[PDB]
């Protein structure tokens, strides 16, 4: 019993974190094989960040202008390249601690762990979801850029995010490990709108199934609904539309509890239309949308990694 | 900006996890130097756990009856000892991955990270607090016993908890690394009461200061209070009494925000007496008590570890 926001063990990623300095700007880098990946704004001064021309700024930088430090030991930079919004520094030493890894571009609604770092050193780990508006609700201060988001499948680390900036609503923006931003964000210090933040409906339903498995089922009502009638209600509350693909993904949890997805949709509708009346679900007074159906199955089954 | 429940990076602890089997029971062990620490109920069958006499049960066990596995390699057990509710297995190999460590017995209200494990392998990491009633609100399934709680001060791991059992209210119980239970719990499968769960007042105040630092300050009112008048209200809501020691611990946060602790107490009083009226604080619809004043300072300052 019990249900908590759980991050993946971070040991494999800790061994990949390095500190990257260019001039007076220092941030975090990810050292995998003989390449160090970092946000390209490491080459910017505070002034440059207002309206940077990254191509012109980078042209005045040579290999020796990038200091890469792993603990107390300096890595020698033998090449550099800009790939979208990430800078790749080729070093003369392959990271001996490189785990089995892949680079992935996740979809909105999917979750991942973040190892927040400062000056190349680990500070902490937490679980995030890519919001439907391509922002994340993290905790990042100045110097946290370069910190990465990842998932782990047994012994393989799938890197999916690199932190770049904070938007005016307090939420965060970043890229995949090919340097392409999630969302319409740009790496420039200018006013940027995130857009309406919608609730990840399939995740809320997954979390309601987690509540049932844990014995918390006061919210289960005597009604059922249809996909179209549920979506008419969901769209009023800025909930993402539910599709037959989401219904299928919920299949294991539906079969475990004996509760049809459309019956759970009717209980969700009543929670949206009536609130929780001072009550809680899994110790929460709000409907939680940062647990995917996979996260629920994993935590309820005790899936382990190498 | 942003405020999340953050766990310590788990790499140093991952390198210490082993699998311990005795007969048909398998659980997690912690391998530090040439000793493996694990819950003594590893020697029990399902039947034994109803009313065990650990001393008689252990007397029928020899070194060769304990299989200790680190990954795929078997460790040789050359000695065994029962210390309160933990079993210590002396092995012939010192763990090469042993970090700098200490064993500590934490106080109620203090927080720590848990690396939940199954069969000696890491599953995930989350942050917990030792409740005033000496229970934790974790997420543990059968086989998670032996998983540990720890804090990290730069490069030193302070182990403070080892998981043993789940109480009927869904909360968990365990020991320090000397095998002494936190609370009045015993390692026997019998009805056990946790006692009233009170709110960690100094932690709620710390989290209110975190909200202010992050720009979330709708709740700040025009009132102040006294320690005795606040405590008369707090005790009605099952809040722990606030002392001058707690006021002093809040000092850095009080000085950073310019908000006196007694002024913050008056705003807390109004939140307890009026609720939050459908509003949230740091994305939460309840008053959060699992962030100590130290956790707030650390997350707001970006403290890092080796
Ligand atoms: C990199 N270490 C920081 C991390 C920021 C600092 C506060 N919390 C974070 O996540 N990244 C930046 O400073 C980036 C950087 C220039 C400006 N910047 C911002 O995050 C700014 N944001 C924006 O201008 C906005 F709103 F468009 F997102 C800031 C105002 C400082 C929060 C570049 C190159 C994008
Ligand atoms: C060890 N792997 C498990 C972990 C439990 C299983 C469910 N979630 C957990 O945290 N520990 C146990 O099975 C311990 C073990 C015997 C009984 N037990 C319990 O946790 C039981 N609890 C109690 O009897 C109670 F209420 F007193 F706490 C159980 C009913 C199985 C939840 C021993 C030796 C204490």
């Amino acid at each position: 019993s019990g249900f908590r926001k759980m991050a993946f063990p971070s040991g494999k990623v800790e061994g990949c974190m390095v500190q990257v300095t260019c001039g007076t700007t220092t941030l975090n880098g990810l050292w995998l094989d003989d390449v160090v990946y970092c946000p390209r704004h490491v080459i910017c001064t505070s002034e440059d960040m207002l309206n940077p021309n990254y191509e012109d700024l980078l042209i005045r930088k040579s290999n020796h202008n990038f200091l890469v430090q792993a603990g107390n030991v300096q890595l020698r930079v033998i090449g550099h390249s800009m790939q979208n919004c990430v800078l790749k520094l080729k070093v003369d030493t392959a990271n001996p601690k490189t785990p089995k890894y892949k680079f992935v571009r996740i979809q909105p609604g999917q979750t991942f762990s973040v190892l927040a770092c400062y000056n190349g050193s680990p500070s902490g780990v937490y679980q995030c979801a890519m919001r439907p508006n391509f922002t994340i609700k993290g905790s990042f201060l100045n110097g946290s850029c370069g910190s990465v988001g990842f998932n782990i499948d047994y012994d393989c680390v799938s890197f999916c995010y690199m932190h770049h900036m904070e938007l005016p609503t307090g939420v965060h923006a970043g890229t995949d490990l090919e340097g392409n931003f999630y969302g319409p964000f740009v790496d420039r210090q200018t006013a940027q709108a995130a857009g309406t933040d919608t609730t990840i409906t399939v995740n809320v339903l997954a979390w309601l199934y987690a509540a049932v498995i844990n014995g918390d089922r006061w919210f289960l009502n005597r009604f059922t609904t249809t996909l179209n009638d549920f979506n008419l209600v969901a769209m009023k509350y800025n909930y993402e539309p539910l599709t037959q693909d989401h219904v299928d993904i919920l299949g294991p949890l539906s079969a475990q509890t004996g509760i049809a997805v459309l019956d759970m949709c009717a209980s969700l509708k009543e929670l949206l239309q009536n609130g929780m009346n001072g009550r809680t679900i899994l110790g929460s007074a709000l409907l939680e949308d940062e647990f995917t159906p996979f996260d629920v199955v994993r935590q309820c089954s005790g899936v382990t990694f190498q």
